[PDB]
């Protein structure tokens, strides 16, 4: 099992995971924020707007060519994933605050070439050409727009390379990785949410599998029973944070993401890099 295509329901999960990771938990006010867009995600998902199909030549293509069937900068630049943008903005009518109102704003003011530009540098990690306060709603268009486009292929056309450190659908890199109840490990991508099996004793930026350190953080919950465990790597001085499911089934890659910023700080700390994006979260900025 090389590749795991998200649930249809992948959104609603998500959300839920989130109301569930933000009781009693310090900034469980954004987190339950963030499960109401993910709550809209799902809605969207289920309701699609009026959609370009996908080329099926491109597509015949770039599988010809060794190339990812989604690949992030080309479709990005087509702009076919706009009207998700569009639906999006039309089903947020009660933001929570003015600033929220704003970023609303300046995303249904900004036309075709302006919302490109800015999901170009979303999408390669370009954060200071971009506006901090839009990328949660941008990001969230963009995820349903290319889950919406991986749940349609089309099994044949992800790539099941063995140890690819990008996204075998759309080229993106992972958001964390996934260790499923030996016991296989999978990264899952920031983007389309594509899971693919990467070797378990491996460095998912730099492909070194020298004697690499596993990292928990107290949260109550003890260690030896830990959902989140970040791997380090001193080659590159990376960092990626994997949930293991054998200890909650229902971890979530962007949930317990977002719901375990103090593991990141605790690493930015002891001089390790993280190159995994989350889309809903600037840094930033
Ligand atoms: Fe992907
Ligand atoms: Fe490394």
């Amino acid at each position: 099992p090389h590749l795991h295509q998200p649930s249809r329901d992948l959104f609603a999960r998500r959300g839920e995971r989130l109301l569930q990771l933000a009781e009693g938990h310090p900034m469980g006010d954004y987190l339950r924020l963030v499960a109401g867009l993910c709550r809209l995600q799902q809605a969207l998902l289920d309701n699609p707007p009026a959609l370009a199909p996908l080329d099926p030549e491109r597509l015949r293509k770039s599988r010809e060519h060794g190339m990812p069937p989604l690949a992030y900068d080309l479709l990005v630049r087509e702009g076919a994933w706009l009207p998700w943008l569009d639906a999006l903005l039309a089903g947020y009518p009660a933001p929570a605050n003015a600033a929220v109102g704003a970023a609303l704003e300046q995303l249904r003011e900004a036309e075709e070439g302006q919302r490109k530009a800015w999901a170009i540098a979303l999408l390669s990690g370009q954060f200071d050409l971009l506006p901090a306060a839009l990328v949660p709603f941008l990001g969230a268009a963009l995820q349903v727009a290319w889950s919406h486009w991986l749940l349609g292929l089309e099994e044949g056309a992800v790539v099941e390379t063995e140890s690819r450190t990008l996204c075998p659908a759309c080229g993106s890199p992972p958001m964390a990785g996934m260790i499923r109840q030996t016991g296989l490990r999978y990264l899952s991508c920031s983007l389309c949410a594509c899971e693919w099996h990467y070797v378990r004793i491996k460095c998912s930026h730099c492909e070194e599998s020298k004697h690499l350190a596993y990292l928990s953080l107290e949260h109550g919950q003890p260690a030896e029973k830990a959902v989140l465990r970040a791997e380090t790597c001193p080659s590159c001085q990376g960092y990626l944070k994997q949930f293991y499911l054998e200890f909650d089934r229902h971890a979530d890659a962007l949930a317990d993401d977002l719901a375990s910023l103090a593991l990141d700080m605790r690493l930015a700390e002891d001089g390790y890099l993280r190159r995994s994006p989350n889309l809903l979260l600037a840094p930033g900025g």
